[PDB]
């Protein structure tokens, strides 16, 4: 293929002239930023781009500019195209290893100044932190080299090419290559120089090239440790190295964005609290091993660090170069079948975090990454998986300092090889225990393809060698969803040679033939349990443990049943936790035309909005946080189920159990919320518990002092005693009032002092109910009892298909008889309505009796619903009344769960209490769907201006409710597409279907499903 | 439907017309049989239901027509017809094989072939004909992804299954990816030969065609040889269609076909 350049279709051309990967250290004196405006032009394909060996700055000066770093699909007015979203499918034809012939090619150009002294004093390099997909590099019209690996770095020696005065850098960037085949992550396709570019000036005669730091405990009791520091010095003109380790700074250290990101400085004295000092001797190995007496451990719960300074020293005893970094005393092992850190079998409370920003894409400001991690810490997360590639190199000090268990992952995904296979065989489902046989079929294309070995090894080598020295990283991962083949085995051998100190993960390798860990994604409990049992021998020993590298798919309303996963995690030593997918929605900000308004509004794009030929729609929106990286109810729920302290209140006792891996409860203040006075809780070690006699209902565990990025008073855990359903002390007026009953041909009236009740007998509709200045009426379309909800993302693949199939949205009430009698026991009147509630097309439905017992200040509504007929649905979304609220309506207040929404399998984070609608910002989903329900509601007060409250309570069971404004939710593509009525309604529900995680994972669990059955429930409408 | 149920069969082969009465009751008497090649009528014996006759004839095309107004039908109304099968004859077009001086310009992206009354431009990156103007008549490829396309707007019948397959296999998103273009001077009366090697395959998929398009350019004619080799795993069962799409020049007014 001579119409496609050789290097874009050669899997072995991983780079040309790239320097060997070394440990990353930012140094202000060495690093000089080349970020900013660059000359830029885009071409249809390589053959339209100029020859860079002949490109003048005088010519490039005339082009438009683009700012580095940024993606070229994310510019003002979509100047250079729009983002493309695909999940599994490749957006190109599969013709390995050829990219498409029409291959967007972007040429970047800028200049920089070089001194006379500069070229003499320094070795000059260019370092590119990330360029997608690949590029060739030119300096002063001379070819320097080539590079592949979008999320990896690259350094090139530039010394031969530089001149005094102006220097011209030209980068030719290509969108597609043979590399595209191994970069098929479920994310946006975005191109360009999206990470920092730097000019490096290293001391010329000698400099530090690489450093290796390891900490190995000498002993099984993890006290004394050996600190090993090996240095690679390049050049002859040096004497020796010095090394100073400083006194530790406890992991409880207070940070903020400013101090975490501070990059200074040359004259800045790193530290002076010396602990250990070592010097090398002239002509001796520039490495050493030191015994360290009982050092403070580095742990994710307590990220204690020892700062160090490494000095390269010349003959005259002057400092040639310094490295200022840190040591975290930590050892990871596979021990008795568990992932072990300092001897302890840890629990992952994790997420997958992609690089994403709603405006900049994968070009994420560090400021924003810090924001992410502070939020994670604020919500009890202790681990992150770098799905599915290494991040910006500066991010790893953030993990080190804040404390996260980190899975650093190779930039390698091959998923798309399956798509044609899936479609050709009409595959419906993949299961963690069996799906590997399906991937085995196509592994020969890439992961079992010898032509790709060099590329695969490069992804491994680049991954490990850049980030080796970060204590936060405990696991290397070979990539994601790339099938299984010989190349993976090769990667495993190499990584163990390069870095024996860590463990290797790869989920595509079911049996872990070349991994140290087992890993499932989105497994069913039964599937987890099968695996556990088949890998635990008769003695109870297992060789390797199980983690869930992805689980509890956080797409939209959900995920349900995080609780049940957690119970499983705590019960078996074999399970060591999981990482939920995903941290945040990948929404891109854009201008949307409103379906509600006809006008232009800000929205967040998912597949289809940028009009891709092929895309995967709303699967972009699968985070615990929204596109703006703010918490959803998903994150709120996750924080609760993973809380590292259990507080159980029953039988006049509070039981507190420490569920941390390492730290004590000493940092926590326990408050009795009923009294406000604190509770003396003994210092609890991991897994230790205590029972304290108490009359309390509600206990909170809170931070005593600012520590890390958390503030004093920040809630870590809490518990409540279960709250019995109490009938409010409402006094029903049973005194005898004269009442006019008018039973007309169609309408029935009941009028009394302060009361007006009108029912349409033909429809079963309440035309108007006005009691003491407060009015409601039925929100009626076909039926007075309704069943539909705007489908969640989880509802879509199955439950919605069923509910639509059975016409649940078209349920009709057909009145058979209406009975009107005078009041009995204090009653004004009794109106009884007999009907069948059934959808068009169908036999199935409910023989329904609605008995309205009318009192002067209260209306008792008894509902009896008998499920009858053949060919029934399995379940319903919902069941209850819809009422229009009067013009007077202003706000509401409830006793039950809050402050936020709650659903059967997503409710426990929402503690019991008295809540006011005025105190709550109701959550707006990036993709409109079922929202705003409140489950386990004891009572609900609806406030009407100038007329007090209407109290609503269900007899003998808590109920569900939603008060809103909104409709057209099913078909609104974005928040701004949601329509709004001129009045509010109450959705008053006996029961509601759970939420689950079926968009990717298990269906709503049995105990949370709203199964088809008879319904019988009684409500009181009490008017103040 | 009118044709398949015609109540008289007319079969023309081997210098013979065979006429079979396929009515249930009536005779062929009411019918006039015309030899369409000559315009003169054919004497056909009165045929009863299921009776037939073979008549020697050089005819290619025989029509059965109503003699007189009868019922709600008019004299001359066509009831049945037959044709002899028509062999494919190459038109007697004379290709100009005389030696004309021709300028061939093989640029970085575009290839030009210019001669007296001829202009051929191909985009080598796309495999697209930018313009073909010969003797005042211009065409160019109607191009979106590929110079050879496969899609059709689904019929009602296509919808329940065939369309589901064709959409599933992204046949509507078939792409042409050019691998090599070869430009050589004309040989046997030829002005130039431009050969295009490509893979025609849809996004997402392995399957596709290893394609060779050979354009042999003469002064008054362009021979287009297409070779399409089906390659790769996970293929569709069938396609809606296969062929070229060309924009017609502003001059275009009408068409005629045999
Ligand atoms: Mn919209």
């Amino acid at each position: 293929s001579c119409l496609i350049p050789e290097n874009l279709r050669n899997p072995k051309k991983v780079h040309e002239n790239r320097l060997p990967t070394r440990a990353y250290y930012y140094d202000q004196d060495i690093f000089e930023s080349l970020n900013g405006p660059w000359a830029f032009a885009l071409f249809d394909a390589p053959l339209d781009a100029p020859d860079a060996k002949n490109l003048d700055w005088e010519t490039a000066k005339k082009w438009s500019t683009i700012s580095v770093p940024s993606h070229w699909e994310l510019q003002e007015d979509w100047k250079y195209g729009k983002p493309i979203y695909t999940n599994v499918q490749y957006p190109i034809p599969i013709d390995i290893p050829n990219p498409p012939t029409v291959n967007p090619t972007g040429v970047y150009a800028r200049t920089f100044e070089l001194d006379s002294k500069s070229i003499e004093s320094f070795e000059h390099r260019l370092r590119f932190e990330g360029v997608d997909n690949c590029y060739e590099l030119y300096v002063n019209g001379q070819y320097v080299g080539f590079n592949k690996g979008s999320r990896n770095g690259a350094e090139f020696d530039i010394q031969k090419y530089v001149s005094e005065g102006e220097n011209l850098v030209v980068v030719k960037v290509f969108k597609w290559s043979d590399s595209t085949y191994i970069e098929d992550q479920d994310q946006w396709w975005l191109s360009g120089i999206y990470r920092d570019v730097s000019l490096l000036k290293l001391p010329k005669k000698a400099h530090i090239e690489d450093v290796r730091v390891t900490t190995t405990f000498v002993d099984s009791q993890y006290q004394d440790a050996e600190l090993s520091v090996k240095v690679d010095v390049q050049g002859s003109s040096y004497d020796h190295i010095n090394f100073t380790l400083y006194e530790p700074e406890d992991g409880s250290k207070v940070y903020d964005a400013s101090s975490l990101l501070n990059e200074e400085n040359g004259n800045t004295t790193f530290s002076t609290k010396e602990f250990i000092s070592f010097s090398t001797k002239k002509n001796e190995e520039t490495a050493f091993k030191i015994n360290v007496k009982a050092p403070e451990h580095w742990t994710a719960e307590n990220p204690t660090l020892y700062k160090y300074q490494l000095d390269l020293i010349g003959s005259d005893g002057s400092v040639i170069q310094s490295i200022k970094h840190h040591v975290g005393f930590r050892q990871v092992e596979l021990k008795d079948g568990n992932i072990t850190v300092n001897g302890k079998d840890i629990l992952f409370r994790g997420v997958n975090r992609h690089d994403h920003h709603p405006r900049f894409g994968r070009a994420v400001p560090l400021d924003f990454v810090v924001r992410d991690l502070i939020l994670m810490k604020k919500f009890n997360i202790n681990a992150v998986r770098n799905s599915h590639y290494p991040n910006h190199p500066k991010v790893y000090d953030l993990f080190d300092k804040l404390g996260f268990w980190v899975i650093d992952e190779a930039d390698l995904e091959t998923h798309g090889v399956q798509e044609p296979f899936n479609r050709h065989t009409n595959l419906e489902a993949e299961y963690p225990d069996t799906k590997n046989k399906l991937y085995d079929v196509n592994a020969h294309y890439l992961s079992d393809n010898p032509e790709y070995e060099v590329a695969y090894l490069d992804r491994a080598s680049q991954l490990v060698l850049r980030d080796v020295n970060h204590p936060s990283i405990i696991i290397w991962s070979l990539g994601n969803e790339a099938c299984y083949g010989r190349n993976h085995k090769a990667m495993y051998k190499l990584i163990k040679q390069l870095d024996p100190t860590r463990l290797v993960h790869y989920e595509g390798d079911l049996n872990a033939l070349s991994a140290d860990i087992f890993s499932f994604m989105y497994p069913t409990f039964e599937i987890m349990e099968r695996w556990r049992k088949n890998h635990t021998d008769e003695n109870g020993k297992f060789e390797k443990p199980l983690i869930l590298c992805e689980y509890g798919h956080a797409m939209g309303n959900g995920p349900g049943s995080l609780k049940e996963y957690q119970e499983l995690f705590y019960k078996e030593k074999f399970y060591q936790g999981g990482f939920i997918w995903e941290w945040a929605n990948h929404g891109i900000e854009f201008e949307d035309v409103s379906t509600a308004d006809g006008k232009l509004h800000k929205a967040y794009a998912y597949g289809g909005d940028f009009k891709e030929e092929v895309h995967d729609g709303v699967f972009i929106m699968d985070g615990l946080c929204n596109s703006e990286h703010n918490p959803t109810p998903g994150l709120v729920e996750y924080k609760k189920v993973i809380e590292p302290v259990h507080i159980k209140i029953a039988h006049g006792s509070v039981t507190i159990t420490n569920k941390h891996d390492f730290i004590t409860t000493d940092h926590l203040l326990f408050i009795d919320k009923d009294t406000g006075k604190t509770i003396d809780v003994p210092s609890l070690k991991p897994e230790e518990s205590v029972t304290i006699p108490s009359d309390t209902t509600y206990v909170v565990a809170v931070l005593k002092d600012d520590a890390g990025v958390l503030k004093a008073g920040h809630e870590i855990a809490w518990g409540q005693a279960e709250l019995p359903l109490k009938v409010p002390d409402f006094v029903t007026e049973t005194a005898e009032k004269a009442a006019k009953i008018n039973d007309g041909k169609r309408y029935v009236s009941v009028e009394s002092s302060g009361l007006h009740f009108i029912l349409d007998k033909l429809l079963g509709k309440i035309e108007s109910l006005k009691v003491k200045g407060k009015e409601i009426s039925s929100k009626f379309e076909g039926s007075s009892i309704t069943f539909w909800r705007p489908p969640t993302n989880n509802d879509e693949p199955r439950d919605f298909k069923n509910w639509k199939k059975y016409n649940i949205d078209l349920m009709k009430q057909n009145i058979h008889g209406v009975s009107v009698e005078k009041g009995s026991n204090g009653s004004l009147a009794v109106v009884t309505v007999n009907s069948r509630i059934s959808p068009v097309v169908f036999y199935y439905g409910f023989e329904t009796v609605q008995k309205y017992t009318i009192f002067a200040n209260k209306i008792n509504l008894n509902t009896s619903m008998k499920l009858t007929g053949e060919y029934q649905p399995p379940d319903f979304p919902r069941v209850g009344y819809e009422f229009w609220l009067g013009d007077s309506y202003e706000s509401f207040e409830w006793l039950g769960r809050g402050p936020g929404e709650s659903y059967p399998d997503k409710k426990e984070s929402q503690r019991f209490g008295l809540y006011d609608s005025k105190d709550v910002e109701e959550f707006v989903y990036d993709y409109p769907q079922e929202n705003g329900n409140h489950t386990d509601t004891h009572f609900l007060n609806i406030k009407f201006e100038g007329a007090g409250k209407l109290s609503i309570f269900q007899k003998e069971k808590p109920f569900n409710f939603k008060i809103s404004d909104e409709y057209g939710v099913d078909e609104a593509a974005h928040a701004c597409d949601v329509k709004r009525y001129g009045r509010h309604y109450l959705r008053l529900d006996h029961a509601i279907h759970g939420v689950g995680s079926e968009a990717c994972g298990p269906a709503v669990l049995d105990q949370y499903r709203l199964k088809a059955q008879d319904f019988n429930f009684e409500f009181d409408l009490a008017f103040e």
